[PDB]
Order: C-alpha cells, then sequence, then structure tokens
C-alpha cells in the first residue's frame, strides 16, 4: 500500500490533468522513460456527467455515471493501449478513483454523459452499474439540508452530500464490492495504484474494506504478490475534527501542508526565511515521511482557492515555482509528485478567479492534442513543467541521490540555504534581495560539475554553469538575486 511499484531508481510521478490517453502512451514513450520519470497519475477514466453550463469544467470528472471506460481523454481500448506501452517503458500508471460519491444529486435525468449511458440522479437512478436509491446515504446524513453543514462533526462529512453530490453508502457489501470490481479491472490491465479521491469524505474503515479486496498486481510487469500503490486524497492543515493519521493503515496520504507551508516561506509571507527549513519534515509537523505523497501545487489548488489558498505556488509563478519544486525535489521527506497543467483565461474578480472551471484546451469540447515543438516545450497551451529543464533535472537528481542522507546544510539565518544528500548531491538556493558568494562544503568528491539548473552535460562539457569542486569538498557559489534561476544544483552525474 506505502511502496509505489515503479521501477527501481525512479523516485517521482507526475500528474498529466487531462491528458488523452494516446498522448500519455506517446510521452511515455519519447520522454518519460528516457529521462526517468516513475510514473503517471491520470485523470479519471470512468464515464462521467456532461456539464454545459459553464462548457466542460475540468470538475466534470469528479462526477461518475457509471464505471466505464470512457471519457474526453479516450475509450478503453486506447486506455489499454496506454497502459500497455507506459509499463514496457518502466513509467507506471496510477489513476484517480472517484468512489465516495457519483454525480450532482440536481442534474437531470438524460444520457447526458460521456459514454451515453443513461442515469436520473434525482431518483438515484445508475442502471450502468448499477446502483438504486437504497446505495445512498440520504437516509444515514442526519443534517435538515442533507450536505455538509459543519466540518467539525466527521459524521456529517463522511456520510452526508459533499456539494450535492450523491454519497454511496459505502458501508454496504454491494456497493464496495461494485467498487472494487472497478478497480480491479483497471489492476489487471496493469495499473500499479490509485489516488483514492475524497477520501475525507470517506470513513477509513470502509476504504480498508474495499482495498482488502483488490488484486494482486499484474504479473508480466510486476513481481508475485506486489499490492497497488494508494495514496489518499485527505485535507488535513492542522486543527480540523479529521486527522490524515485515521488514515495511516490504507496507504500514503496527500500531505496538504507542505505545499502550503513551502508556498509561504519561498515568497517570505508571515515573517517565513527560508532558513527555518533546516528541519523541514516531521519537524514542521508533518505525517511520517513513508506514509506521505508530497507537492507544491495540485490541480485544485493551483487554482489558488483550496487548500493553502493565495500561497500555494503555481506555473504562473514560474520563477519562484522552480525554487520551491526544486528544494522539495531535493530534500529526502515523502514521496514527490510533480504537477503539469494546462493554461486558461484567469479572470479576478474581488481575488477570486472566475474563471477557474475552464477545462483543458479544446476545440469544441473536444481535447486537442499534445504538440511538441522544437525547443521541446509544448504547444496547444499544455504548460509542461515536467519538460522544464530545470524541473527536469530536479527529477533525475532525486534518482540519483535516493537513499542518501540530509547532510552539510549551511544558511546565512535568512534566505540563503544549501544541503546535501549524502555524497552523491547538493543543491544551494538564494532567495535573498542580495548576492550570493560563499565557499561551502558540498559532501561531494573534488572535481568539475555541471549545474543542472543553467544547463546540461552534455558528452565531456557542461552547456550552463560549471563548477569545480575542491579535494577537501569545498566549492565557491556565486548567485545574483537577480538570476534567472537562483539556485544551482549539482550531483554525481553531472560530473564531468
Ligand atoms: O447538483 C447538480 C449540480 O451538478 C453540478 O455540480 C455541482 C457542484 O460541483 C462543482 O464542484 C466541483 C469542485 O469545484 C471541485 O473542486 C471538485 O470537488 C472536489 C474537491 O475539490 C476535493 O477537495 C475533493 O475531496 O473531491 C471533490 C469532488 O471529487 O469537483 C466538484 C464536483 O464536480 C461546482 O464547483 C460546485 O460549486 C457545484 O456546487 C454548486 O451547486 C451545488 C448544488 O446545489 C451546491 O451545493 C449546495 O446546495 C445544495 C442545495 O440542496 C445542498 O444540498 C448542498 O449541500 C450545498 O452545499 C454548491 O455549493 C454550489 O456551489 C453543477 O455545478 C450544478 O449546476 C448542478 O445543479
Ligand atoms: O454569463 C455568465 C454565465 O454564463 C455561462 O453559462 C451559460 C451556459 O454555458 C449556457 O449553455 C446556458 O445554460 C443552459 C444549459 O446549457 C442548459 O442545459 C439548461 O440548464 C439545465 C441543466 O442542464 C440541467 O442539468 C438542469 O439543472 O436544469 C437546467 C435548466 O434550467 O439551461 C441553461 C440556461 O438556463 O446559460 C449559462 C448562463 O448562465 C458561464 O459558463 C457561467 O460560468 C456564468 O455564470
Ligand atoms: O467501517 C467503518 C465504519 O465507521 C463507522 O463510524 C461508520 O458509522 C460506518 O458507516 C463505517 O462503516
Ligand atoms: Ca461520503
Ligand atoms: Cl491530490
Amino acid at each position: 500500500q506505502y511502496a509505489p511499484q515503479t521501477q527501481s531508481g525512479r523516485t517521482s510521478i507526475v500528474h498529466l490533468f487531462e491528458w488523452r490517453w494516446v498522448d500519455i502512451a506517446l510521452e511515455c514513450e519519447r520522454y518519460l522513460g528516457p529521462k526517468g520519470f516513475g510514473g503517471v497519475q491520470v485523470s479519471p477514466p470512468n464515464e462521467n456527467i456532461v456539464v454545459t453550463n459553464p462548457s466542460r469544467p475540468w470538475w466534470e470528472r469528479y462526477q461518475p455515471v457509471s464505471y466505464k471506460l470512457c471519457t474526453r481523454s479516450g475509450n478503453e481500448n486506447e486506455f489499454r493501449d496506454m497502459v500497455t506501452r507506459c509499463n514496457n517503458v518502466g513509467v507506471r500508471i496510477y489513476v484517480d478513483a472517484v468512489i465516495n460519491h457519483m454525480c450532482g444529486s440536481g442534474a437531470a435525468a438524460g444520457t447526458g454523459t460521456t459514454c451515453g449511458s443513461y442515469c436520473n440522479p434525482g431518483n438515484r437512478e445508475f442502471p450502468a452499474v448499477p446502483y438504486s436509491a437504497w446505495d445512498f446515504n440520504d437516509g444515514k446524513c442526519k443534517t435538515a439540508s442533507g450536505g455538509i453543514e459543519s466540518y467539525n462533526d466527521p459524521y456529517q462529512v463522511r456520510d452526508c452530500q459533499l456539494v450535492g453530490l450523491l454519497d454511496l453508502a459505502l458501508e454496504k457489501d454491494y456497493v464496495r464490492s461494485m467498487i472494487a470490481d472497478y478497480l480491479n479491472k483497471l489492476i489487471d490491465i496493469g495499473v500499479a495504484g490509485f489516488r483514492i479521491d475524497a477520501s475525507k469524505h470517506m470513513w477509513p474503515g470502509d476504504i480498508k474494506a474495499v482495498l482488502d479486496k483488490l488484486h494482486n498486481l499484474n504479473t508480466n510487469w510486476f513481481p508475485a504478490g506486489s499490492r497497488p500503490f494508494i495514496f489518499q486524497e485527505v485535507i488535513d492543515l492542522g486543527g480540523e475534527a479529521i486527522q490524515s493519521s485515521e488514515y495511516f493503515g490504507n496507504g500514503r496520504v496527500t500531505e496538504f501542508k507542505y505545499g502550503a507551508k513551502l508556498g509561504t516561506v519561498v515568497r517570505k509571507w508571515s515573517g517565513e526565511k527560508m532558513s527555518y527549513l533546516k528541519n523541514w519534515g516531521e519537524g514542521w509537523g508533518f505525517m511520517p515521511s513513508d506514509r506521505a505523497l508530497v507537492f507544491v501545487d495540485n490541480h485544485d489548488n493551483q487554482r489558488g482557492h483550496g487548500a493553502g489558498g493565495a500561497s500555494i505556488l503555481t506555473f504562473w509563478d514560474a520563477r519562484l515555482y522552480k525554487v520551491a519544486v526544486g528544494f522539495m525535489l531535493a530534500h529526502p521527506y515523502g514521496f514527490t509528485r510533480v504537477m503539469s497543467s494546462y493554461r486558461w483565461a484567469r479572470n479576478f474578480v474581488n481575488g477570486q478567479d472566475v474563471n477557474d472551471w475552464i477545462g483543458p484546451p479544446n476545440n469544441n469540447g473536444v481535447i486537442k492534442e499534445v504538440t511538441i515543438n522544437a525547443d521541446t516545450t509544448c504547444g496547444n497551451d499544455w504548460v509542461c513543467e515536467h519538460r522544464w529543464r530545470q524541473i527536469r533535472n530536479m527529477v533525475w537528481f532525486r534518482n540519483v541521490v535516493d537513499g542518501q542522507p540530509f547532510a552539510n546544510w549551511w544558511d546565512n539565518g535568512s534566505n540563503q540555504v544549501a544541503f546535501g544528500r549524502g555524497n552523491r548531491g547538493f543543491i544551494v538556493f538564494n532567495n535573498d534581495d542580495w548576492q550570493l558568494s560563499s565557499t561551502l562544503q558540498t559532501g561531494l568528491p573534488g572535481g568539475t560539475y555541471c549545474d543542472v539548473i543553467s544547463g546540461d552535460k552534455v558528452g565531456n562539457s557542461c552547456t550552463g554553469i560549471k563548477v569545480y569542486v575542491s579535494s577537501d569538498g569545498t566549492a565557491q557559489f556565486s548567485i545574483s538575486n537577480s538570476a534567472e534561476d537562483p539556485f544551482i544544483a549539482i550531483h554525481a552525474e553531472s560530473k564531468l
């Protein structure tokens, strides 16, 4: 449950949010495999309700109508093909499992669904599953409205309707079994694990009863007896009635404190300074590292009013975002997820983006292909953060240093900091309003190393900055506060 089941030596996964299956299959072969990425989190592959107002928002995919593999991302054959092709080049697939709920109780009866299944939400009728009224928590929820009226009552949070979505009666074996049958189909196709959407809104024990029914992973690609990787989306920033620790027995848990706190520090809000990161990890009150899934932003909070609010860093804040992602990927805490986004027209009305609904790049509702430019960037308004040099190379850094302890911390008492990972990597940041020019102990063997932030190692040369490390392990680092990327990273495989 806790082990990611990635190929040995691969330590991150990337969220290819709203990507089509054919494009992911390609990306696996041409890019993710060769560049050392461990896996891909995909958008929900099951049939969802079509929302015409607003027009085809990203969030319609969090409103299931059946477990047919038929969505704007593709059909079943395309899904299967993607899973086979990615696994064959060493890149795992993790599915976003939406299992707390079906679609909104107020949606109209009809075949306005991505595969044309019929449903009647007002009658709690989903014949393509099938579910009926006795399969939902209407009778269990104790609130007048039927929704969640207070988050300090765990019963409401779990048994009542989250934003009007029909809440499945997860204590029933029939419902557990229908969900296990869906997940097991996906496991047998070859998926390696699951993000469990909205885990806070389920009882830990009901999730457990579902997980206990799940097949071992497909032995074409995995060792016998392998269990699916589970990570559960529980938003817990502290001082709530439900805690992330209630879910430790099922798998890993999203640690939303991580991005919220890191964003605040990198931005230097609320008195925070990079030097306070000396004890980052359990030292800041985070869950145990072996239970954590971490990330700087996710698909919801990158829109600015989710867990962490305005402090969350994103591709819109490119320069500081790269700093935060860099720090994350260098630091030993947790298992790391990298985000990959699309661009949308933000429109702020009283500190609120009213276009936060907008779905992926599309032609009249049909998702656009991901095009690759000569310079290796993406077109068609896909951001492709995972292809930015600074991020891809820090993904490799994490692979190279995997297993090495945190070591050789230095700081200037403010926002210049550095640390290493055993004797295989070192990274230095300047987030202060003045120059960094200091000779630091790196822990690395003497030699000449390419900085993998400003460039790459190509044959027996570096395309960016080079760092000469003395025989005693020291080197001089000079970073202006006006540097494009105000940090430098060197590792064992960037050595000339
Ligand atoms: O009821 C039919 C209804 O269907 C549509 O959707 C309704 C609501 O869905 C959308 O919300 C999406 C979230 O923005 C998105 O973040 C995600 O949610 C995930 C969340 O971020 C994450 O943390 C987590 O753990 O999982 C969540 C889901 O997986 O996906 C969401 C669902 O698609 C809209 O953004 C949201 O605002 C819509 O809600 C609006 O209408 C509903 C229903 O009236 C309101 O609920 C309230 O009124 C009800 C009246 O009885 C009451 O029962 C309920 O308890 C009240 O809370 C809601 O507050 C309001 O904003 C269409 O949007 C809608 O037009 C259709 O009628
Ligand atoms: O200008 C501000 C607002 O405009 C945008 O939303 C639009 C939609 O995109 C339009 O198509 C239209 O909505 C239609 C809708 O397409 C149609 O289905 C119907 O709605 C049904 C609904 O589907 C059904 O599930 C049930 O609940 O009953 C509804 C019937 O009332 O009728 C709609 C029009 O009444 O209009 C809206 C404009 O409000 C924009 O995306 C919004 O974000 C924005 O607020
Ligand atoms: O299985 C765990 C159980 O926790 C209980 O507190 C809930 O009331 C029940 O619905 C759930 O099944
Ligand atoms: Ca629930
Ligand atoms: Cl998440």
